[PDB]
């Protein structure tokens, strides 16, 4: 049972954020890869890894968590270390003495200022060599200094990334090995003949956002004099025949030269975002030269102070044949027209356009009728109404690279993202023209209509549908019945009628639905409902119901909702988390439907919870009480269920384990019982018949007396290896002083 | 030093002692003390041992005991030798009888939210003195509880009865045989169908009567909820009011009336107060003789009489609410209709002193707003919640019909006429949206879902507004010129307008704050600030008060970025500013020293600060109070007279000290307040119990660690002796964690 690391083999050390102090000498031998990072190592040596011959990644960023001194030569013994992780520990140069064998090196986030021959030009196998964001920014820093010639003898690289440091030119003498060059926010005014000469191999070119637009930036931003653009020669491209990627975000582009692509017919990527490209856009000339691009961005190139009816896209957007996706976030612009998009109406497999953050007023939907494959039409942030450093050094920074639409909306067909607009009723056309929707995202309109059962029937076919965040008022049973095919509805974050007890809640129209699977009901306030009090559906499989008021809908006083889930017959998944709930009748409970194989209580103030009531739940597979205020267990759980196959107790207040449980229940895989009050754990605790099928088991945060007692749980441990324990650093002694702090596992018996 | 309750003077003298965890009423307390409040224990008996001593009570409150974070055994005579006991609260113990031998001095009695359901001469009879009684709640809704007896003339005794509630039990017949002491008698939701013409006979001096909630409408009720057979209003006689001469509130809200007998009101013409709530009045009120029998009434409230379901097109107001001369507040929830004209208000519209309209919850589309103008008076317009465009659940306490806190922020109303548009769907303030308003001094615009980019112009019809909510919107600050109309502005609320905010490639301008010469009150909250457009830096020569937690100081202040570190400095005028829950590890030094220098009060309170420069607070010589609490500091300075001469109050709540340093408690004399409680001190030492020179230390918080309980502690035990004039509040909390034997109990119970 290994410690302080967690081991797994597939022989990987998981090492990290542990607090550790210094690389720990009871690793095992077999390891390869070995994460030490978020830890407090504080010193690197020739006696640090000594042990492990047989290293092959290791990874130590973010040491120490709140500088790390490296010794010369301290790795060197390492024969098979293939690749390792520096990042984010303040080094002032290139550790001396790294191994020849290395092929993944990364240097990001430190103080490194000096690029060395000494350093890196004898790591002959270097495949990729991260050394961004070391200058940047107010940050108090020097200029980069690059030895003349040293990639000249890395001969074998395939990614270089020099980004966010201060160059002001392009390093020369670099291996035509080059797949990927990335050079964004490198001080690079100019660009010439002579740079990317011989780099027939390059796929990617990443050359953002040198000439910067600064308008608005967030972050310090120093524009090129002038407001002058990226200078790139003519002919700066004319070998990069192999280029897939191109990326020249905020690069102040006002111009963009055809020629550039003359010799680049595999360019599939093409990034222009915060640039000044109106102009282009209206007129682009090298439109012509890219018909087998998949990819355009020309995001955030608005004229700020400019605000004008229509966007103008050329007519030779039609020569882009194989364009899957188009983004122009932030064009700014106030009316969408059937005729504003004529020259993408014929291509053949454009599918995603995103014009998020216009702030359109207006749009024409019967323009998207007239495309061929449109799958997702993302309109999500416009104007439309009824008729410890800041970034992440390994993300995209200029646009979110989150799916637009979620997966599980978009799988069933062609959506539309109107959220975060200003919809606040849907007028009886709102949808009139539409493509057949299956996927609509209306989250955050700020919608109080009262849905009657018409509003979404010009797109009867919708199967998944985000009504989150907005105030409907539910006071029509025929609501949303026009959608028969439904099966996701997600009404979460609608509590704004939900709070008034004197207005009206009708909830009955969830019962005429064939097809309904999950509903969500989620952080709407619920506590009370007119007329009919019960859930009933004959097909619904998941029903969230957490952030409302159980409390208060079974009060002891109250009678009326005692029963409001038992109609949902189909439900296997139920989740009755933050409702304020310090007891469940045992009534109501009974009343929970017998289908269930997946309960969630957790976070609410249960005081006890009747065990025995889990004889009613013969397929119940896992049982969530965290976060409750829970004192004792039953002693006779398997009396009671034959199924549960993971218990949930974290963050309870149980101090005491029943005689044999934990032996109790065969089909119980995951029990966990961290953050409690448990002091030892008896040898009572542990007898036991039949073998155990406990595969994890979880006690950290719990205050252990680490005194002779815990030793028959010691060897229980040591004789249940099958079993695991994770955070065995955090299963700690809190008596007595001489162990206050360590794991229980450090003491000798 | 009082234990295990908190003895004050204020003269009297008054020990709290609730929610204190106590098994048992304890016997340390001081035998001179006129009041005891002992409610939230966990106390099980009484009996004539449990103050044996204490002579000169006066006051008693046992409530909620004992209040499962079965029920209160309480003896007979348990209370009689205590001689002078006036008032007592036995409310929510479980009680399942009144118990025997109650002193004769009582004047208060409270018995509310038991289980008593037999009224008995054994109990209250011998009760001569009562004033006030209070029995409600005991038998209610779906409880397991028995019909209400009420033993014949168990009141007639009582002839001193000021106050009787019964309310929420059943009872079926207002009971026969009352003193005519009574001024006040509450019989809501008491199931009493009929109301004969001598329930109220001898009760000539009734100020108050509550009928209320007897037949009730239950549609959409949110409770349990019977009507009666019919269901028919509650059946009051022609001459059941004939009596009740004195009478100035009347409550007859769901008692499902449809027609108001206007005799009923002929020998009332000090009616004040009448809440006719959750009725079927629709008719009366379009048409209402009862209209004419109010001309001293004050307050009407016919809220929820909607019928189900029309949504009509306007309000039928009758024209006799214009012989209501008196009326200062007309409340009209819940009628529900579609459109309000000039017209529909014309019987309202000569009323010399009508102040308070309210319009609340009526999914009302359209206002004619020139319509306020043919009024006199109206000082609250109150139309939040409408569809404009451009373990008891109850508080047996509270008014049960309607909420009573105030329609209007008190601090808004205070500037003049207001406005309430709160939730309702103005999603942008159109050009004439507030034309032929009256002189607007205070206008709620909060949740409207305004994303509107506001530009100076919006507010030109109402320029004198002084005190503007435009808290929970989507507003989208892209001109400079936002909101500089308003030149007397005082107060400005833009809370949770953090929707733009969160979007870092949209413009956000916060420039027009410097255009304002009376600008006092500044609440930038929760708008998720972390990047501005052009000017980085907030200015005002104004300004007294900036709120700007729940934005992100953290990015602001990022140490890789300068552009805001003097983000508050043009703010000269400055005294407070709430920088809490800014995610904050650190604050840079010269960020810090670039906070206005008038600052008297800081709180950073909730954010995540691991270290603080002390040295720093020698810039702030006004500073009187700096909060920290909620954060992760790990030590204090152990120089803090070298860095401040002017600060009262230091709270450092939930942090990580674990060492007082040497000397401290005694650095500083202005230094009154200082919270250390739900730290990790495990002791201190006379070190900080140096106590030299002079200090006005006066609070000291110290509940919540993990003192280790040994000698160690002794000279601290003694020093609390030694200054009783340092108040140490909740020493039931000041607890011991160590060692073993000390566990659990008071630091101040210990001994060689
Ligand atoms: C200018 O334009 C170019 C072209 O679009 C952008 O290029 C992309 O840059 C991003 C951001 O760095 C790259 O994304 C990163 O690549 C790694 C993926 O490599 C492969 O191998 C991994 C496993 O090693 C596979 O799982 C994966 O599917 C790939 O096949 C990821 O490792 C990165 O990390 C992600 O996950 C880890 C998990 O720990 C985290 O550390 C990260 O935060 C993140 O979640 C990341 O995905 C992307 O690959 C580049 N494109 C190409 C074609 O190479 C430029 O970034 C852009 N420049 C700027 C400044 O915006
Ligand atoms: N360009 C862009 N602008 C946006 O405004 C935007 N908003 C969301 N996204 C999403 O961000 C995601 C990232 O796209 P992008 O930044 S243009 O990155 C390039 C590549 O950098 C990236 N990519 C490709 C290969 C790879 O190995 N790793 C990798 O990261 O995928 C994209 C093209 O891949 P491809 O070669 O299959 S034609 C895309 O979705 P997925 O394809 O589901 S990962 C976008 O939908 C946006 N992308
Ligand atoms: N009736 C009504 N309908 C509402 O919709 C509403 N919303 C808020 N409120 C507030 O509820 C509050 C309570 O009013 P109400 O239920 S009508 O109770 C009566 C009385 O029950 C109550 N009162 C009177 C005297 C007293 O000593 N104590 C006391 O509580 O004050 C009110 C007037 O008495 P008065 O003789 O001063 S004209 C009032 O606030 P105040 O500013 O305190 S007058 C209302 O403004 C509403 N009241
Ligand atoms: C029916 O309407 C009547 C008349 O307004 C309501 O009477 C009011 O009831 C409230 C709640 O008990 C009283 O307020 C309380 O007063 C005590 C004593 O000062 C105070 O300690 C509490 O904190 C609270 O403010 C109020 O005084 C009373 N009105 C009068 C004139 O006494 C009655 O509650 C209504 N019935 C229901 C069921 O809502
Ligand atoms: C509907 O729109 C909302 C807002 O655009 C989406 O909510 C975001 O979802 C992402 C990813 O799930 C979260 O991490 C963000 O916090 C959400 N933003 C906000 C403002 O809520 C939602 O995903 C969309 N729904 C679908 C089905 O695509
Ligand atoms: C409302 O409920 C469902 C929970 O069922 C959420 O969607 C699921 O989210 C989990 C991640 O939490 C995914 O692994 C599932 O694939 C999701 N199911 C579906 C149908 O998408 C949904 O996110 C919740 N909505 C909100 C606003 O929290
Ligand atoms: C403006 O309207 C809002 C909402 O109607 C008021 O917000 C309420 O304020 C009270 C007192 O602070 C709170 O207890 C309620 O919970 C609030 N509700 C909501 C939804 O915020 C606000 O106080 C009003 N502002 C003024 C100046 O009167
Ligand atoms: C915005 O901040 C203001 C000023 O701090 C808040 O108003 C005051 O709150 C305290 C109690 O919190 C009162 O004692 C003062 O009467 C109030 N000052 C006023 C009204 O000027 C206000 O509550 C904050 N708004 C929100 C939504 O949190
Ligand atoms: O019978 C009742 C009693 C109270 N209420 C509502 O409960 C809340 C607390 O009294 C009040 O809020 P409302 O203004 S929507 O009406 C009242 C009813 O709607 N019906
Ligand atoms: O120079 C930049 C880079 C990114 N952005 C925005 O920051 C976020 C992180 O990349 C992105 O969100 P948006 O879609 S508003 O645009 C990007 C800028 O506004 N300016
Ligand atoms: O938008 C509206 C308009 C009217 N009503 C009415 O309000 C009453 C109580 O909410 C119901 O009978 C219904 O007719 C609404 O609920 N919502
Ligand atoms: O509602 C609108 C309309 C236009 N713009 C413009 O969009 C750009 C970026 O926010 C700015 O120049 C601004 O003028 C807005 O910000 N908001
Ligand atoms: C029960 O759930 C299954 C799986 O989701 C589904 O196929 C079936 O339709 C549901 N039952 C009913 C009666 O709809
Ligand atoms: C400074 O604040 C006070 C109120 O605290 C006010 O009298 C004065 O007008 C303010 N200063 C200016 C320049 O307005």
């Amino acid at each position: 049972r290994s410690y302080p690391c967690d081991e797994k083999k597939q022989v990987i050390a998981e090492c990290s954020n542990r607090r550790l102090q210094e690389v720990p000498q009871t690793v095992g031998k077999y390891v390869t890869e070995l994460d030490l990072s978020d830890n407090f190592i504080t010193h690197i040596t020739n006696e640090s890894f000594q042990g492990l011959q047989n290293l092959t990644k290791i990874n130590l960023n973010h040491n120490p968590n709140v500088g790390l001194n490296i010794t010369d030569g301290a790795f060197l013994n390492l024969k098979n270390l293939r690749e390792l992780l520096l990042e984010d520990n303040q080094l002032p140069q290139i550790p001396s003495g790294l191994p020849e064998s290395l092929t993944e090196l990364s240097l990001i986030q430190n103080n490194i200022y000096n690029i060395t021959k000494e350093g890196i030009s004898r790591l002959i196998n270097l495949k990729n060599l991260y050394l961004a964001w070391n200058c940047y920014f107010n940050k108090v820093c020097e200029k980069t200094n690059i030895e003349d010639g040293v990639f000249e003898t890395l001969t074998n690289l395939e990614l270089l990334s020099l980004s966010f440091n201060s160059l002001s030119h392009v390093p020369p003498k670099l291996p035509s090995s080059l797949r990927k060059l990335f050079l964004s926010n490198t001080q690079i005014k100019y660009i010439s003949e002579e740079d990317f000469k011989g780099l027939i191999n390059l796929t990617l070119l990443d050359l953002s956002g040198n000439c910067p637009r600064c308008f608005n930036a967030p972050f310090p931003c120093v524009p090129c004099d002038g407001g002058a653009s990226i200078n790139i020669d003519r002919f700066a491209f004319q070998n990069l025949t192999q280029l897939r990627y191109l990326n020249l975000s905020s690069t102040s582009l006002r111009k963009i030269n055809a020629a550039w692509f003359k010799n680049m017919p595999h360019l599939k990527v093409l990034d222009l975002e915060f640039n000044y490209l109106v102009g282009e856009i209206a007129s682009g000339a090298f439109l012509t030269m890219l018909p087998r691009l998949e990819i355009l961005d020309l995001s955030f190139n608005y004229i700020k102070g400019s605000y004008p009816q229509h966007i103008n896209i050329s007519r030779n957007f039609s020569k882009l044949l194989s364009l899957r996706a188009l983004h122009l976030r932030g064009y700014v612009f106030q009316e969408l027209r059937e005729d504003d998009f004529q020259p993408l109406m014929q291509l053949p497999n454009l599918s995603t356009i995103n014009l998020g953050i216009n702030f359109i007023k207006q749009i024409d939907f019967k323009l998207f009728q007239n495309f061929s494959n449109l799958e997702i039409i993302y309109l999500s942030e416009n104007r439309i109404s009824p008729l410890d450093f800041e970034f992440d050094p390994h993300s995209n920074f200029y646009h979110f690279t989150r799916p637009l639409i979620k997966p599980q909306c978009a799988a069933y067909g062609k959506a539309l993202d109107l959220s975060l607009n200003s919809i606040f009723f849907i007028g009886p056309n709102q949808f009139e023209n539409l493509p057949d929707i299956a996927c609509l995202n209306l989250s955050a309109n700020s919608n109080a209509q009262v849905l009657s059962g018409t509003e979404f029937s010009a797109i009867p076919h919708v199967k998944y549908l985000d009504l989150t965040n907005n105030r409907l008022d539910f006071d029509n049973a025929s609501a949303l019945t026009e959608l028969s095919d439904l099966e996701v509805l997600d009404l979460s974050y609608n509590s704004h009628y939900f709070r008034i007890a004197g207005v009206t809640h009708h909830l009955e129209f969830i019962q005429n639905f064939t097809n309904l699977k999950v509903l969500n009901l989620s952080h709407n306030n619920i506590y009370t409902l007119t007329d009919k009090y019960n859930l009933e559906s004959k097909s619904l499989v998941e029903l969230v119901f957490s952030g409302n008021r159980l409390d208060i809908l079974w009060n002891d006083d109250d009678n009326r909702y005692i029963s409001i889930f038992k109609g949902l017959k189909n439900l296997t998944r139920l989740d009755l988390s933050l409702n304020r709930l310090k007891h469940i009748p045992n009534e109501a409970f009974l009343n929970l439907p017998a289908s269930l194989t997946e309960l969630h209580i957790n976070d609410n103030m249960l005081k006890f919870f009747n065990w025995t009531l889990l004889q009613q739940f013969p397929r119940l597979e896992l049982l969530d009480l965290r976060g409750n205020k829970l004192l004792f267990l039953t002693d006779s759980l398997s009396d009671f269920t034959s199924s549960l196959r993971t218990l949930l107790l974290s963050h309870n207040r149980i101090s005491h384990l029943p005689s044999g449980f934990l032996s109790e229940v065969s089909s119980l895989k995951h029990l966990d019982l961290s953050s409690n009050l448990l002091k030892t754990i008896n040898k009572s605790a542990l007898e036991t018949k039949t073998t155990t099928k406990l595969s994890m088991l979880e006690l950290h945060g719990n205050p252990f007396e680490c005194t002779c007692d815990i030793g028959d749980f010691r060897r229980w441990m040591d004789e249940h290896l099958n079993v695991k324990i994770p955070r065995l650093v955090d299963v700690i002694c809190a008596s007595p002083g001489d162990q206050r702090g360590k794991s229980i596992v450090s003491l000798e018996l």
